[PDB]
DNA sequence: AGGCGTTTTT
DNA sequence: CCGCAC
C-alpha cells in the first residue's frame, strides 16, 4: 500500500513534511488519507506564490503550519528574482484548530486574516511595512509575534515600518515581540503591557528615554542592541552611529523590575551609567559587548549593585587600530558575587598577570571565563590555581609562547571539570614551568600551535590530574620511548594532523611510547601521512580507539612481513579507523591480524574493489563495517558469512551494479543497510533470503532504478516502507526516457 | 513567465 | 630513525 500522503512524508508526532519538493501550489492529499490525524505541515522552501480557501480546509486538526521561503521578496531571493504572494481571505480561518504559523520569507504587504485560535505568528522577512488594530483583529490568544527584517539592506523599503500608537494593544496575551531590522527611529508607543520579551535590535532607535518604556513592568528580557553601531567591527553593511549619540536618559530601564536579561550590544558606548542598572535586582545576563568600554572596565562602579548578575558578556570592546600593554579590571567587578560566566575575548591586550583578574579570583560560582582573541603574548596561567569555581578557560587565538619572563573515537572536554584551550597560540616546545600551578588540570588542548619539538616524557610534568591531551595541528616528532608517561592519568591523546615529521623521507619514528601509557583509551594519528620506516607493531593493553585514518597502509602493507600484525598488539581495541589509507587491496591475513576484540571497523573512501566477505569470521566480534567510498562493482564473491555478528553495513558511494541472491540472509543481525549512490538498477527481496523485515534501516537512494511499468521493485520498497528514509522523494529513476531524475513515485508503475 | 534553492545572523 | 658511548 502507498505511502499516505505523496508527495510529502508522514513523521512522528503527526507531522506531514512537505519541505523542498519544488511544489507551486498546497497539495490537497487523498480523501482515503488521515487528515484528522495531521497536527503539523511543513512546507519549507517550496514554490508556492498563491494561496486558496480550500487548501487547509480538510486538515481539522492542524495546530502547526510553516509556509516559509515559498515565495521570498528580491532581496533575498537567491538571484534577486521578484515574487508576491496572494492569499484568498478564509485561507487560514478555516483552519480554527491553528496555533502556529510561519509566513516568514514571503512577498506579502497585508496580515491576512487568522483565527482566534493562533498561538504563535512569524511574519519576518515580510513586505508588511505597517501593524495597524485592523491587521492582527481577533487574536486574544497570541503569545508570540515575531516580525524581523522587513527592511534592511537585504529587503529594503525606503521608509520606517510604522506600527501605529496603540495598535497592539488588542493583544492581551502577548508576551513575546520581536521587530529587528525594520529601519525604526523610535520604539512603537503604548505597546502591551503583559509584554515579557521585547527584541528592538538592529534598528536606528539612537535615543531612549523612560516614556520610552512605558507601562511594559512585566519585561524580563529587553534586547536594543545593534542601534548604534561600531562600523570598524561590522561584517555585513553598516552606518556608523552619528557623531555625539547615542543617548540613554539614566532612568530608562528603572521601572523593570522583573527584568532578567538586558542586550546594549553594539551601541558605541564610551561610558557606562550606573544608574541605568539601579532597579535591576533580577538582572542575571547582561551583554555589553562591541561597545567602546576598555578603558571603562578599569574604573567603572557601575557593577557595584548587580548581586544576581551571572552572565557578563564585555567581548570585542576593543579600542582602534590599538591593543594594551595591560588591563586590570575594575574593583567593582569584585562585588558580582553570583558570576558564572565573563567574556572578554577580543579587548587586545598584550599581557595576562595577577592584577588582571584580581577582583575575580574570590567569586565562588565564576565557572567559565573566556579570553580568547586578545593578542595576549605574556600570561601567568598560575592566577587560576586559586580560582575557587573554575571550569572552562578559553585563551585561544592569542600568542602565548611559554612561561612568563565522533566521541566514540576521541572524547569531548564538556563533562569534565578543569579545562583550559590554549589552542592557535605560538608555542614550539612545552616548557614544563608553564604548567606549574595547574595540576588540577583534567583537559589540556594545544591544537593549532608549532610545536616542532621531540616529546620524551619531560614536558607535562604537574599536570598530574589531566585525562585528555589535544596536540592536533602541530608538527611532534615522535621519537623518544617515554613520551607522554609523565601523566598518569591520560586517557584520550589527540596527535592528529602532525604530519611534517613522516613526510620527512628517509627519516623514521617511533611509537613504542605508546605500549607505556597504561590507561591511555584513545589515541589519534589521523591525516599524518604514515607511510614507512615507523614502528613495527603498537602495543597496548588498554586502548580503545584508534583513529588510524588518512596515513598509507598502502604503502605499509606492501612492504613484506613488515607491518602485518601492525594493530594486532592493541589487545582490547574494539574500534578502529582505516579509511582514507589509499587502500586499493587486502589480504585475508592483513583482516585476521586486527585485535579479535574489535566490534567498528571503518574503511571508507579508500579504493578497495573487491572483498573477500568470508573473512568477516576472523573478527568474531565486528558489529559495525564502513566501506562507503569505496570502488566494489557488486555485493559477490562469496556471501556474509554464518554466524556473523554484523549489525551496521554502509556499502554507500560505491559502484555497485548488482547483489547475489541470499547475500545478507545469513547477517541474522543486520540492522541497517546503506546502498546509497550506487549503480544499483532495481532493489530485490531475494538480496535478503525473506528475512528483510528485521531491517530498521534500507537506504536506496540516488541509485539509477529502472522504472518500468510492474518493476518489481516498487512492490518490494512498499512492504518495508517504514524502513527506507526519504522513500516519497528521494528514491529516485535512472531509466526509462522521461522519468529520469524523476521520483519513483511519479507515476503508478503497478 | 517564472525561474533560483538546504539560505544561521550580521 | 634524530649526541651514543666502536
Ligand atoms: C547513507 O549514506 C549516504 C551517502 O554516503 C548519506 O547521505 C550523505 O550524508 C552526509 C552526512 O550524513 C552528507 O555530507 C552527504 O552530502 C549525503 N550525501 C548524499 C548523496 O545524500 C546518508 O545520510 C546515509 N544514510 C543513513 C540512513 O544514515
Ligand atoms: C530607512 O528610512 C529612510 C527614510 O526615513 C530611507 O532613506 C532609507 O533608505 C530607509 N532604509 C531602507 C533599508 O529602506
Ligand atoms: C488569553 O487567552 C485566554 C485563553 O487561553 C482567554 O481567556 C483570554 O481571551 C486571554 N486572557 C487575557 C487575560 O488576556
Ligand atoms: C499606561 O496605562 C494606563 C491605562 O491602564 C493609561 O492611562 C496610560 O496612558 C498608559 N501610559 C502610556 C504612556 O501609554
Ligand atoms: C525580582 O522580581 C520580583 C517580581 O517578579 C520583584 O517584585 C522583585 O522586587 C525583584 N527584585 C529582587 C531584588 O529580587
Ligand atoms: C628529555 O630531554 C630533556 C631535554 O629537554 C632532558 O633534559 C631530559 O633528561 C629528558 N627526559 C626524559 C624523561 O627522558
Ligand atoms: C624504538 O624505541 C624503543 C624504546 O626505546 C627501542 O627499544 C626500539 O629499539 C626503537 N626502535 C628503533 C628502530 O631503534
Ligand atoms: C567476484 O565477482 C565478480 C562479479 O561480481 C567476478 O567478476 C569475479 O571474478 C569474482 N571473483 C571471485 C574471486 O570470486
Ligand atoms: C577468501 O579467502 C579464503 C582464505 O584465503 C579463500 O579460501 C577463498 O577462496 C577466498 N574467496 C575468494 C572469493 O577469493
Amino acid at each position: 500500500t502507498l505511502p499516505p500522503f505523496l508527495p510529502c512524508e508522514l513523521q512522528p508526532h503527526g507531522l506531514v513534511n512537505c519541505n523542498w519538493l519544488f511544489l507551486k501550489s498546497v497539495p490537497h492529499f487523498s480523501a482515503a488519507a488521515p487528515r484528522d490525524n495531521v497536527t503539523s505541515l511543513s512546507l519549507l522552501s517550496n514554490r508556492i506564490h498563491h494561496l486558496h480557501d480550500s487548501d487547509f480546509a480538510q486538515l481539522s486538526n492542524l495546530q502547526k503550519l510553516n509556509l516559509k521561503w515559498n515565495c521570498p521578496p528580491a532581496g533575498l531571493s537567491p538571484m534577486h528574482f521578484p515574487c508576491h504572494m496572494t492569499i484568498e481571505p478564509n485561507t487560514f480561518l478555516a483552519v480554527p484548530t491553528l496555533e502556529e504559523l510561519n509566513l516568514s520569507y514571503n512577498g506579502i504587504t497585508t496580515v491576512p486574516a487568522l483565527p482566534s485560535s493562533l498561538v504563535s505568528l512569524i511574519l519576518s522577512r515580510t513586505n508588511i511595512l505597517q501593524l495597524d488594530p485592523t491587521s492582527l483583529t481577533g487574536l486574544h490568544a497570541l503569545r508570540f509575534l515575531y516580525m524581523d527584517g522587513n527592511c534592511y539592506y537585504k529587503n529594503p523599503c525606503g521608509r520606517a515600518l510604522e506600527v501605529a500608537p496603540g495598535a497592539l494593544l488588542g493583544l492581551g496575551n502577548l508576551t513575546h515581540l520581536s521587530l529587528k531590522y525594520n529601519n525604526l527611529t523610535t520604539v512603537p508607543r503604548s505597546l502591551p503591557p503583559s509584554l515579557e520579551y521585547l527584541l528592538l535590535s538592529y534598528n536606528h532607535i539612537v535615543t531612549l528615554a523612560p516614556e520610552d518604556l512605558a507601562n511594559l513592568t512585566a519585561l524580563r528580557v529587553l534586547d536594543v542592541g545593534g542601534n548604534c553601531r561600531r562600523c570598524d567591527h561590522a561584517r555585513n553593511p553598516c552606518v556608523e552611529c552619528p557623531h555625539k549619540f547615542p543617548q540613554l536618559h539614566s532612568d530608562t530601564f528603572s521601572h523593570l523590575s522583573r527584568l532578567e536579561g538586558l542586550v546594549l550590544k553594539d551601541s558605541s558606548l564610551y561610558q557606562l551609567n550606573p544608574r541605568w542598572f539601579r532597579g535591576l535586582g533580577n538582572l542575571t545576563v547582561l551583554d555589553l559587548s562591541e561597545n567602546f568600554l576598555y578603558d571603562c572596565i578599569t574604573k567603572t562602579k557601575a557593577f557595584q549593585g548587580l548581586a544576581q548578575l551571572r552572565r557578563l558578556n564585555l567581548s570585542f570592546n576593543y579600542h582602534k587600530k590599538v591593543s594594551f600593554a595591560h588591563l586590570t579590571l575594575a574593583p567593582s567587578f569584585g562585588s558580582l558575587l553570583s558570576l558564572q560566566e565573563l567574556d572578554m575575548h577580543g579587548i587586545f591586550f598584550r599581557s595576562l598577570s595577577q592584577k588582571t583578574l584580581q577582583p575575580l579570583a574570590r567569586l565562588p560560582m565564576l565557572q567559565r571565563l573566556y579570553l580568547q582573541m586578545n593578542f595576549i603574548n605574556q600570561a601567568q596561567l598560575g592566577i587560576f590555581k586559586d580560582f575557587p569555581g573554575l571550569r572552562y578557560i578559553d585563551l585561544s587565538d592569542n600568542r602565548i609562547s611559554g612561561a612568563v619572563e565522533s566521541e566514540d573515537f576521541m572524547p569531548s572536554c564538556k563533562n569534565l571539570s578543569f579545562t583550559l584551550d590554549l589552542s592557535r597560540n605560538n608555542l614550539v616546545t612545552v616548557q614544563p614551568e608553564m604548567f606549574a600551578q595547574l595540576s588540577r588540570l583534567q583537559c589540556l588542548r594545544l591544537s593549532h600551535n608549532s610545536i616542532s619539538q621531540a616529546v620524551n616524557g619531560s614536558q607535562f610534568v604537574p599536570l598530574t590530574s589531566l585525562q585528555v591531551l589535544d596536540l592536533s595541528h602541530n608538527k611532534l616528532d615522535l621519537y623518544h620511548g617515554r613520551s607522554f608517561t609523565e601523566l598518569p592519568r591520560l586517557e584520550a591523546l589527540d596527535l592528529s594532523y602532525n604530519s611534517q615529521p613522516f613526510s620527512m623521507r628517509g627519516v623514521g619514528h617511533n611509537l613504542s611510547f605508546v605500549a607505556q601509557l597504561p590507561t591511555l583509551r584513545y589515541l589519534s594519528l589521523a591525516h599524518n601521512g604514515i607511510h614507512s620506516r615507523v614502528s613495527q607493531q603498537l602495543c597496548s593493553t588498554s586502548l580503545w580507539a584508534l583513529d588510524f585514518s588518512g596515513n598509507s597502509l598502502s604503502q605499509m602493507w606492501a612492504e613484506g612481513d613488515l607491518y602485518l600484525r601492525f594493530f594486532q598488539g592493541l589487545r582490547s581495541l574494539i574500534r578502529l579507523d582505516l579509511s582514507q589509507n589509499r587502500l586499493h587491496t587486502l589480504l585475508p591475513c592483513t583482516l585476521g591480524n586486527l585485535p579479535k576484540s574489535l566490534q567498528l571497523l571503518r574503511l571508507r573512501n579508500n579504493y578497495l574493489a573487491f572483498f573477500n566477505w568470508s573473512s568477516l569470521t576472523l573478527l568474531p566480534n565486528l558489529e559495525t563495517l564502513d566501506l562507503a567510498g569505496n570502488q566494489l562493482k557488486a555485493l559477490s564473491n562469496g556471501s556474509l558469512p554464518s554466524g556473523t555478528q554484523l549489525q551496521r553495513l554502509d556499502v554507500s558511494r560505491n559502484s555497485i551494479i548488482f547483489v547475489v541472491p541470499g547475500f545478507f540472509a545469513l547477517a541474522t543481525r543486520l540492522r541497517e543497510l546503506n546502498l546509497s549512490a550506487n549503480a544499483l538498477r532495481t532493489v530485490e527481496p531475494s538480496w535478503f533470503g525473506f528475512l528483510a523485515g528485521s531491517l530498521e534501516v534500507l537506504d536506496v537512494s540516488a541509485n539509477p532504478l529502472h522504472c518500468a511499468c510492474g518493476a518489481a521493485f516498487v512492490d518490494f520498497l512498499l512492504q518495508v516502507q517504514a524502513a527506507v528514509p526519504g522513500l516519497p522523494s528521494r528514491v529516485k529513476c535512472g531509466s526509462p526516457g522521461q522519468l529520469q531524475g524523476r521520483s519513483i513515485f511519479a507515476q503508478d508503475l503497478r
